[PDB]
């Protein structure tokens, strides 16, 4: 089986935290409490002065991702080694479908290259950029069968991936039909295209081009535009990767106005910002560009962590899609050919920490909240993961809260050769991770196979998501005034 | 010449009221002072006890409109004629160019109409409801030769008058190139289009079917995208009929942030409420649907009412678009078929003058800047008219605040056989209406000519609506960061 | 022992809602999980059907409180037995010591009150309505010593309990050196005091005149300034009976903006508005009248609710505080002279469930979280109450979602003789309540003693009120700049 | 008499600008026109390329006031004459009574002080720092008989200037009776009083201590506060020297509300920020000292800037209250002994017009609306000065827009030995002012005499200030219920 008392530490769930050891017996957390035997045979890990938290699941990802004309360099091998490093234990990452292309052939083509290299586990989101009868069946299918109750659709991406508003309103509905969660990319992709297309005849070719084209505004709108869409059906609706001040206020308005909607903010947002893509260096500015891009207020970072720590937005991910300076270089003429996308996925735990609890902004227990928990409430396994307790997956990360590390390109363990966050001395350290109830790091060296990691095959209707959403659908149905002919 | 003096009266303009007589030669105001001479042969109004205000500017008119099938019943001629015993001394209809028609063609067919009939003086926007580069063209010529400021787009009415962001965005440009306004009929209408099939699929084809298919988010959410694509290219916006609390609260939050956006509320959303289509009388209901609906919330006219005081909405019209109790009946069996439309135009000025002066909520200088200056302000014509002062337009009315007046379709003068704020008891009177140096209306009786009234030709690039709008061309451009290749 | 298995129903945490039986044994529970064995002996109670949830935990109450001349109606006895035919198994209440008096005196004199007479458990919140030296010193002994880690602080009461702003900050920043939150009324007492003074000489002397005297405004500005002076401190603050949406809307935008502050509405500003204070009879306004008052706005129970379910506020509880009509009728000719305080301690938990669960602003799990658990993790007794979990105190309620009940003062077990709620029809019932491990309360008859309940002791310093507080003393003190002399 | 006649400039008023020319004679305009005719002697300034705007008018200075141990050093001939020198042609100074001395004597007392020496025209404000009897008969001669229609109260300076709850409540209410606007210094005088002795405690002695102290909450608070008690009262409030974004918020959200309020931004927080005070450089830090602080978030003048262009504040004053080098030495050990005050009389306009019109925010006829005309509405005497105008008085400035000058002490008129605009290139210089219809700076020379300016007496109940009070007067009567008893 392989056994594991993690003794002497400090347990610390989304609720409360409490002293208590955690054994672990095949895959599972089998007791929590005081004192507990050590069985023969068992490895004891020493969690004296750490806190023993679920592991992370990083609900945005993009590893080996085709895009651009090149191939993101952290692939689902070295991508799940480096969040296992990270004290992160679950990546989803998208199925980006092809307009025309069948959504079943692109999950099979995911799952065929992600089962046989994955160190931790993993889902899938799968994206919706087309739509028709077929595409309807395929979501049926992909909820019901294969594991997936998150779509994700293009507001940005013109001729690539864009859906219109009545297209939006379809596939929201379908949705909402097939008990999945709607996800957004939301920017005005017209915008962006007339955007970077004004820069470019203007001679701004540099990163800077890339966030002018395209500020927070047209974020902010599109954010505003697919909440009233999912309203108008009843459909839930997940924002992803939130970068600005004025699209998180969008999304915090319209939950105290009682929408079902959530905000994922990205290690990247919280962590940096936009003033990066003035950099003198071109280089330098490159590695940060990707859409939506990150906003020169300085203020935005903090902003965004205040609001995820009052719950205004829900939890974290990181949009990890790495592309390294030789192929970042690819658009050193023109911003619109700079593969999109920066890293985060082994730094989120420890800059969410350092920029969250450690500043004071939140508690030890909402850093849980928005690191693993949430995500398994919305994407439909809690507590099977995201909560240290009896029958919960042994996915369990031992944190030393009072270290600090500083993070650098030259001792991370990702593929890409630069980091958006160089330099950070952050508090808040991943002593040990344990995924699927086994040490795969410890003493700053992984110890995992590939293909270690499994697919979690979720149900549609999760609770957390849909119990508000059935009970609006039973009591607020509009109804005719009766009346005389 | 026909010689007038108003004696004895207070003056109100925005700025300040002051006691003085005012001195009407030859269609023009020639002097304005305390005891002015009567000259021989010249009549004296008495104005004691009244105001002497500008005349009110109606933003927003659709005259005799051929539209949903069937054509608006009051036309150019009734129409004005009840402007005038209300108060108002001009109208601005709109050119409501078919898709696919020339924009010259539809303003010729405008001026051949109207110029025979008006009883007071008016002018036109014109409808771009398409676009090419003949619209281009012509867009040019009628701002710089045919007397147009303002261009009307629509992103609603899909099928009919649409436009999609990338044109809206094409068009916008296009305006601030020729020195015009864009003013925009702000709701999504993908989302009407859908959600009125839900309605009518569900039986509720009732007006109250009409409101629920298009509820206020339809509306805020298109004029935040509106706004976000005129602030991209640096045009000037003009958002018409503001109908809802959340739509106004998008304008109130774009000005504050120093968009070059103005707002328009009407008569019907600041008069009374969309509570109304919930009525057992078909109907009655019926008599209220127009597009963006008004809106059931009863605390709406209000609001909209506080920030038409505050500035945060600036200037107001009547969208007047009036179809008889036997013509609304075509939507009987189904909302959708009910010609669009309310009445206003005769009754704008009282109920302004009783929901927001009598109120306390806004001064008798801000009433004529919200019912008159403001319009010449933005349409470029003030002060010739908009302000009581020597060489402006003698569009003069005296008003008296302490009477009241019912309005009742048994005793208005527009064609329409009832009226939207019937049983309404409004301070604020007009007793005499002046136009053009004329006394075309006074105890309770109209005197005056079909075709009496003049079109107004405007020039571009108004000094209000594009002095910020130039400057931050100078000094807003985008800059490149210089850099090593 | 007394043992009790608790069979086929769903359980329903804060976190999550799960099948699974639920053992009680010795006034704890002892196990939680699907099937399992009867003891022989034990009673089972069928749970098929119904959710099993923690039971109620009033924050706010005033049992037999003497007050305005006179003393509340519902008593420690009555008002436990009510509060647990309505799915209530702790109180909160609170000891309101007098100005000049020893508060160890006024928690002695609650306990012998309280202590045999409780037919539930409880605990008590003390009063500092004066300060010095010796209630300093009395404040550190309740903390450490008398299980008491909430004080109460009035801005209202001017005369009887008021502090003005340099008491508040001392007594503030004394609470948060013995980790004990600070509560507040927060209403302006000078402006009530004038208010009253002024709607008095305007022959104003019915219940309107109460909520005349004291609009909302008073309300929200007290609140932001106990914010501002707690936030100086850097002290926890709780704001009791948020009774209004711009008070409400303060206390959300202070905790957006990461202040460590807490609001709850109680059932009475969740379940009916102010208008009642306009009605004809005047006995019926009378009933309503509590300070703060309940707002003539009507949208208001509605808005509070929707921010209890984004926790913008985050717990609920009554401030029961009764006097029947003969006691009300103090005040007939001169609104001052009527006893505040309404009803709501048996109430609470269906009106809750009705206006919040079943109209779909929030889920069953929200419920739990703000009627229990948030209240359990404040007052420092979380999961020992608030949690249907092994260990955990016994304190459950079985809970039909389905069925309704029609609030009614004949058929309520309050001793008030008329209940603001009158005629309210719920869904939500508590069909069976469970206190310390015994059935208290089922087949609509209530089966317990007085001093059945005990006093729960707290100790200070909440995790959940204080970790973030600790942490910002650690990071966020002031520094001087580095200067040459 | 001295005649001038100001040809070929472009004259701009708050509601349009014209070309124009500009006859004064006698101390008045006495026309307006095109091509005047020059009588013979007159004397010609060109105004070609310039605009004609009238001087601007300061809302907040106190020349030679004795504070804090010492007296500033613009006192009312230096401080007039540095006026004229930047294009501000009448200064409203504060008469600061001590608490307990007759309002009448402080009043004759700045009369006796500031006639022989004024270089421009000014009026007189009257603080009101205590209360009883004998104040509420001053105030009503000091509003029928000396000229002065506000009264500055004060919630900051405990012990010194401060008034509670209670007596701001009897003032306001006395300030409406007598037709007098209410002026506040909004900051929570309790809350300062004990930052500042915890911040020296601490050993933070320097500037940085002072904005520490009494961050933006503390204003922001108090504010509200005002605000809550003039509404109370129906009284109209003016904010003076608003400081920060949150208060700017308030008066914001207050106005929008329909509150008669009234915000004032000084150049000092127009101009410039608060992270001066950490500068490592003492005396450069202390030269920024004032009540309220200079705020540390560099994003508040230019929002302070976008609020007063779009009318949430409505017009400028400077605080000007200088103190030299080694006055503000008194503080060199304790901030709290700093003399309190920063210059700005002379640069005002020219630093609104550099960060307000040039960067795009306002046009130039908000421009003269916040700094001439919307003093003269509120202060009640508009239109004789803020407007071109015939009859109106020859206060007149001639501006170049498009050059540029450097802000310096080594180059301004001001008495005191250094500028908080250090250094700042500003487009917009004055380059004639005429005051009383004399040129008193031109050439960069001075040509006046001390006593040369004049006290302008003004009336009570300015009708842009009280028409809207006494409305909501007349129809926002409280009304008692009728009850059957
Ligand atoms: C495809 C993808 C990758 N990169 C990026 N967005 O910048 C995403 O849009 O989230
Ligand atoms: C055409 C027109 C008419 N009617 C209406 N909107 O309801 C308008 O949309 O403004
Ligand atoms: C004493 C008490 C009772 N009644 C009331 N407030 O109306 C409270 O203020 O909360
Ligand atoms: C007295 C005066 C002077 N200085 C200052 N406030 O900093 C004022 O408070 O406005
Ligand atoms: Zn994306
Ligand atoms: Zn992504
Ligand atoms: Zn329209
Ligand atoms: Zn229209
Ligand atoms: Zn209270
Ligand atoms: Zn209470
Ligand atoms: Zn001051
Ligand atoms: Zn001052």
């Amino acid at each position: 089986a392989g056994e594991i008392l993690i003794k002497g530490g400090k347990v610390v769930n989304e609720d409360c935290s409490f002293f208590s050891d955690v054994h672990i017996r095949g895959g599972k957390i089998v007791e929590v409490g005081p004192d507990l035997r050590v069985p023969p045979g068992a490895r004891v890990i020493d969690a004296t002065d750490r806190l023993v938290i679920p592991g992370g699941i990083d609900t945005h990802t993009h590893m080996e991702l085709a895009f651009m004309g090149t191939r993101a360099v952290d692939d689902f091998h070295i991508g799940t080694k480096a969040a296992l490093a990270g004290g992160t234990t679950m990546i989803l990452d998208f199925v980006m479908t092809q307009k025309g292309q069948s959504l079943l052939e692109a999950y099979d083509l995911w799952r065929k290259t992600a089962d046989p290299k994955v160190c931790c586990d993993y889902s899938l989101h799968v994206a919706v950029t087309w739509w028709s009868d077929e595409v309807k069946d395929e979501m049926r299918t992909l909820a019901q069968e294969r594991g997936v109750n998150s779509f994700k659709m293009f507001m940005a991406y013109k001729g690539l991936f864009m859906l219109r508003d009545d297209e939006l309103y379809a596939v929201f509905s379908h949705c909402k039909e097939v008990g999945a969660i709607a996800q957004v990319h939301a920017e005005n992709g017209d915008l962006i295209a007339e955007g970077a297309k004004k820069m470019l005849s203007l001679g701004i070719t540099g990163p800077e081009g890339h966030e002018l084209c395209r500020p927070e505004a047209v974020e902010a709108e599109a954010t505003q535009r697919a909440i009233t869409i999912a309203s108008a059906v009843n459909c839930p609706l997940y924002v992803v990767h939130v970068m600005s001040k004025s699209a998180a206020d969008v999304v915090s308005k319209a939950r105290k106005d009682g929408r079902v909607v959530f905000g994922e903010p990205i290690a990247a947002s919280l962590g940096t910002d936009g003033t990066n893509y003035w950099h003198k260096d071109w280089a330098h500015a490159a590695q940060y560009v990707m859409g939506p891009p990150l906003r020169p207020d300085p203020s935005t970072p903090g902003y965004l962590m205040d609001l995820l720590a009052n719950d205004d937005l829900t939890l974290t991910g990181t949009d990890n899609c790495t592309f390294s300076r030789c192929q970042k270089a690819l658009g050193k003429d023109d911003f619109t050919r700079i593969p999109n996308g920066v890293n985060g996925v082994e730094d989120r735990m420890s800059v969410i920490w350092e920029k969250g609890v450690h500043s004071g902004k939140m508690d030890e227990n909402r850093f849980v909240a928005v690191t693993s928990s949430n995500a398994a409430k919305i994407f439909n396994f809690y507590p099977q993961k995201g909560r240290i307790a009896k029958d919960s997956d042994a996915d369990v990360v031992i944190w030393d809260p009072k270290t600090t590390r500083k993070i650098s390109a030259q001792t991370h363990h990702q593929a890409v050769d630069y980091n958006i966050f160089e330099g950070m001395e952050c508090h808040g350290v991943p002593v040990v991770t344990v995924s699927r109830g086994r040490v795969v790091y410890e003493e700053g060296r992984l110890k995992v196979s590939p293909g270690q990691g499994r697919f979690i095959h979720r149900q549609p209707f999760s609770e957390f998501v849909y119990k508000r959403i059935r009970q609006r659908d039973e009591v607020g149905k509009p109804a005719v005034v009766i009346r005389e002919p």
